[PDB]
């Protein structure tokens, strides 16, 4: 007797790790007889909230490379140019760079 | 059951095994005529097998952000990867790019 | 007993597999003398069905290539770089991908 | 409970876990998985402004890290060349044209 | 006994295969000796069909292309990035590829 | 006796090499016994200067970046790569390189 | 008795081959006294024409590097990469490309 | 004087790259140091702005005759060779440009 | 007489390969003593003119670049991929190239 959004959250946490449709369909709480059919409706349905969990997965995730990025740049055991690429990352990101494109129109 | 099974049956067996005949055959159909029927059917059913295959496509993503979060995470890999990847997790979580300027001139 | 567009087919395979014209004319069961100039002319006459065959024949290979992009991202002793481009591209075809730029016209 | 936010959000950005850095806020520690959701969920936009403004926090050291790179005389070349063309790009001196010819 | 346009036929295939002006001007059956002013009006004459056949001749070849494109990618015994460059071009070329990009205009006028 | 202003430009200079806020808020001149608050009070109230102020710091090291560009473009020792890519970096911020694209807009 | 148009493809044809403009210039025939005084500006003439002459010539090379290409793309002792870039190559000029590019316009 | 002061202290700025550094250097008040040298950079932006621009226009000959020498030394590797060559002929005006669009709409 | 028109050409020669701009004004033959600002004033005069000049320049150097593509291209013992590169340039040089490219605004305007 559980909320069905959240039987649907625990489907897409199940999902996220082991990596079939069916087996975390019936891992949710579903029928094991009426299974494969009714797994590939229920997904057909809340398709856009599948992808809409799975980009919250990945931010889930950004802090660590956040971490990495900064330890990279400030390691002085690092190659050159992989100290440059981390610091050239963190200031794109902080909102400096520029570019400057002319164009010219000569049309028929 | 519907023939539409024997068909996405049929689209099982060319997502894997990279044969137009053998997946007919492994559907249950005439073995005689064999250049003659998966042809047209095949030119038939486009959009579904490109559904499929697209549906196929997005079934791994969950595998393949696991292998990006253990290569960023990955205490032994390279320098550039492991910058690389965290790149790209930041970069799908909404963290990105910048500026440019135009300047546009017309024809005399 | 066959059609003149499953005898164009057989040929359109034949040229597919057999590289070259005549040869591939001639194996679609046509007449081997009056050849040189006909196969030119029968290539040039059916073109643009021969390209959208050549289209379907490049579609028939997309399960080949997708079990090798799902096979380097999940190989466990393969080089870092190239199983990160792979899940990269896995994840890009599935649907999460690039971001913005700013516009500014100085005119 | 926004002060009591930042506490979480700090305990999120270094300690990479929400129930975790949820109790070390000094949250409820028994129900977990339910409320962290909903409550990261709420303020999405403040960890995501509140993300922005870390990244912002290191500008300096990657500032100090390619002039680092540029001034070395036992860098490869190559790697000083791209750190002065990147400090050049930022700085406002840059690229030239492109025509069109539309049918 | 041959027309302008069968001539011209062979001076294209002895122009793609033999690659001499005048070599190719005269498989094609003129005369050798007063021959370098007129191939220059000849070929600014005809350019777009040799252009045209050059184009023809490039899309015969798209079979070999495939076939070595489709046995990289089925080579296990290959380096990883090619094998998935090649992947990845047949992919590509198979309708299935980017996406988005947002935009940003702080307009002027 | 010296302004707002003066006092901010202080902190924000020691903010480009003294990482702590809190230690550039005090290298600044500011009460050293309630910092910590008052440091991100400023700090977001400031914003805009703090961020214009970098982009200008970022400006005042240009001239180091010219030499070392025209040097290694000068070096007679010098991999020919880099020499070229440092002889089209400049011959570009001087006003060359073109482009044509043709297009053809199906609707 | 030379015909001008002969002339002035001949001093072009010098420049393609023999990379002078004066000599070039003595090569088509001209007054011994002053050359430079006029070559430039004779040059600065005919430069439309000149530059018709060059891109005819690139164009003269075109057969050859087609068959440099089709045999690195067949040759079985080259490395894979070359191969495949050889392969793509010809199949990218034989008219076989690219897809999709998505827009989000946000407004001001 | 000021002027000689005014262009010696950005050349400092070029050589050793400390704008107080740079100002003690150039022969003004040696005594306050981290004020003037702020006020001093800030009016004339854009004059170092159009110093250094007229500085990489003086190198611009120098970029074009080292690429040439790279283009026709003959013992140089050939792809630096080659990238010099296709940067020349791109500079000198022949480029290819095509390109086939398509666009779409939600309705 | 030495015309202004053509002495300015004479001294862009003098720019393009002796490197200095009160050298290449004063051996123009002008007052070595009016040094460091005359010659900037009359750069910043034709400043057009001279770069015009400085193309004509570049575009003195194209028939050398082909010869070396075309060399580079018919070494036989030349990398594989520095060829391939090559022959691409001069392909493309010659009027064959790009390919498509699917374009869709759906947006919330």
């Amino acid at each position: 007797p559980l909320s069905a959004k959240e039987k649907l959250d625990l489907y897409c946490e199940g999902l996220a790790d082991g990596l079939n449709k069916t087996q975390a369909y019936v891992a949710a709480g579903f029928s094991p007889n009426h299974a494969q059919r009714n797994v590939a409706a229920y997904h057909r349905k809340h398709s856009e909230y599948i992808n809409a969990f799975i980009s919250e997965r990945i931010g889930s995730h950004v802090p660590m490379a956040l971490r990495v990025i900064v330890s990279i740049a400030e390691d002085p055991n690092e190659k050159g140019g992989i100290r440059l690429k981390a610091a050239q990352d963190i200031l794109d990101r902080g909102g400096f760079g520029a570019k400057q494109k002319v164009e010219l129109t000569t049309k028929n």
